[PDB]
Parts: structure tokens; sequence; C-alpha cells
């Protein structure tokens, strides 16, 4: 599939930088014809068949195809796609309130503040999983706030760079995110499905409530070993006034066997969440 090959600068003016990954940079931008503001994500293309630099066309097209499907208040949306020899440029919805990761860093929360974030994340993932989309990179860095200066900020899930359609219940590709957040099946290179996201939500919930990361070791290999062994516990210093029901929610997500793990539907009916 090909994209718009006109110069993006003929249609948009870029401004401040919003984010910066390994093969991508995101710039605030403004569309000349409407005055409307967006986030332009510049993804570096692979320059040869066998290079390790840049993103393969297959991978870029997958991200774009998935993004084109989605329209939900808790997920980023795609406006337009441009490309040139060097980059594919995704014109995405602007989410200007910063990462949940940075919001947490200024602030740990009350259980109400945590469930207020978590419920929006669950709604977004419910939508994605209903479309058989596994995100595969859920972590606080990939949750963006619309406005961080309100008591209950609204959020959107971003960064669909590892997202896959799961049409046979599982996929068996080269897929591996950030050690602190990946499920044991990722660590062990096993077939992956929607369940991996639910583990990640468990990790996010643990961090939301405590300010601490449940499997984090001193090196990435230690973290991965900890994940595979389900080596986490609820430290009393962090969880002493956290409800047992909150712990129950986490405990039912941080389960090694993906079949025994709560699904997104389970998570919305769980007594800590269910209205
Ligand atoms: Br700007
Ligand atoms: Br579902
Ligand atoms: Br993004
Ligand atoms: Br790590
Ligand atoms: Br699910």
């Amino acid at each position: 599939t090909v994209f718009r090959q006109e110069n993006v600068d003929d249609y948009y003016d870029t401004g401040e930088e919003l984010g910066s990954g390994q093969f991508a940079v995101v710039k605030k931008c403004r569309e000349k014809s409407t005055g409307l503001q967006y986030a332009a994500k510049f993804i570096k293309k692979r320059r040869t068949k066998s290079s390790r630099r840049g993103v393969s066309r297959e991978d870029i097209e997958r991200e774009v195809s998935i993004l084109k499907e989605i329209q939900h208040p808790n997920v980023i949306t795609l406006h337009e796609v441009y490309e040139n020899k060097t980059d594919v440029i995704l014109i995405l919805e602007l989410v200007a309130g910063g990462e949940l990761f940075d919001f947490l860093a200024e602030k740990s929360l009350t259980e109400e503040e945590a469930t207020e974030f978590l419920k929006q994340i669950l709604n977004g993932v419910y939508y994605l999983h209903s479309l058989q989309i596994a995100h595969f990179d859920l972590k606080p860095e990939n949750i963006m706030l619309l406005d961080r200066n309100v008591p209950k900020p609204r959020i959107k899930i971003i960064d669909f760079g590892l997202a896959h359609k799961i049409d046979f219940g599982n996929e068996f590709k080269n897929i591996f995110g950030t050690p602190e957040f990946v499920a044991p099946e990722i660590v062990n290179y096993e077939p992956l499905g929607l369940e991996a996201d639910m583990w990640s939500i468990g990790v996010i919930t643990y961090i939301l409530l405590s300010g601490a990361s449940p499997f984090l070791g001193d090196t990435k290999q230690e973290t991965l070993a900890n994940v595979s062994a389900v080596n986490y516990e609820f430290e009393d210093e962090y969880f002493s006034n956290t409800s047992a029901l909150a712990k129950d929610f986490i405990r039912r997500l941080l389960v090694k066997d993906p079949k025994k793990r709560m699904t997104i539907q389970d998570s919305l009916q769980h007594p800590w969440i269910k209205p």
C-alpha cells in the first residue's frame, strides 16, 4: 500500500517535539488548510532488504492498517499518512497532556485515582481486543493524557508499533517489548495472543497503586527472569493501605498461564472495577 507522496511541509507546519523513539520522532504540527493540530510521527524506513536500521515496510503497513481501523475515545486515531524516500509520516491525533509515565513521576495515587485511569485503559483495550487487536506494548509511556491539569485526566492509548491482528487466537512472530511490562509468554518466545496485554495491565495497575515496578531487576535479563518466574510480591510498605480487592485484581492478571489469566471482559466484571 502506498501513501501520499507530496511534501508534508506543503500541508503542515511542524513545531515542538512530543516524543522520540528508536526509529521514530513525533512533532506537534498544524494543518495549513484547517488550522487543526495533530502529531506527526516520522518513522524511518529501512534502506535495504537486510538492514536492521529503520522499520520494515511490512511493519509500517501493519501499524497503519491497525490505526486506520480504530475510532474510540481512549485510543489515538490516525488522520493521514505521507511518505518519502526516508520516512513514513503518520499524521495522528494530538494528545498534548504528556505521558501517564511523567504524570506519575510528578505525583502514587489513591485507589480512586488509579481506577479512574485504569477504567479508561480497560475501555480502550476492550475496544481493541473486541477487534482482535493485541497492542503488545502497553506501559505508562504509551498512555497519554488529554489534559494533565484536571483532577481526573482523560487518556488515550498510543504507539501501535508492535500491535498485531490476532485472527487465529495466537500469533507466532518476532514480538518483544519492554522487559518490565512483557508477559512470560513473550519472555519465553511462545505463541502470543490478547492475553499478553492483560498481563501488562496487571503490571500497570501494580505501578499505579504503589509507585513501584513488580518485576524490575538490576539488569534487563534479571527483569525477564523475574517475569518468567512470576517473581513479584506486594510489599507491605507500599500496599499497607491498599484494599485486598485491588490486590486480587492484580493477582488475577499476573498469572503465568495465559489461559488462566483474566480476560479484558473478566477485568471489567471484577468486583474492584464493576459498578
Ligand atoms: Br508547537
Ligand atoms: Br473482548
Ligand atoms: Br504513536
Ligand atoms: Br529491565
Ligand atoms: Br482479553
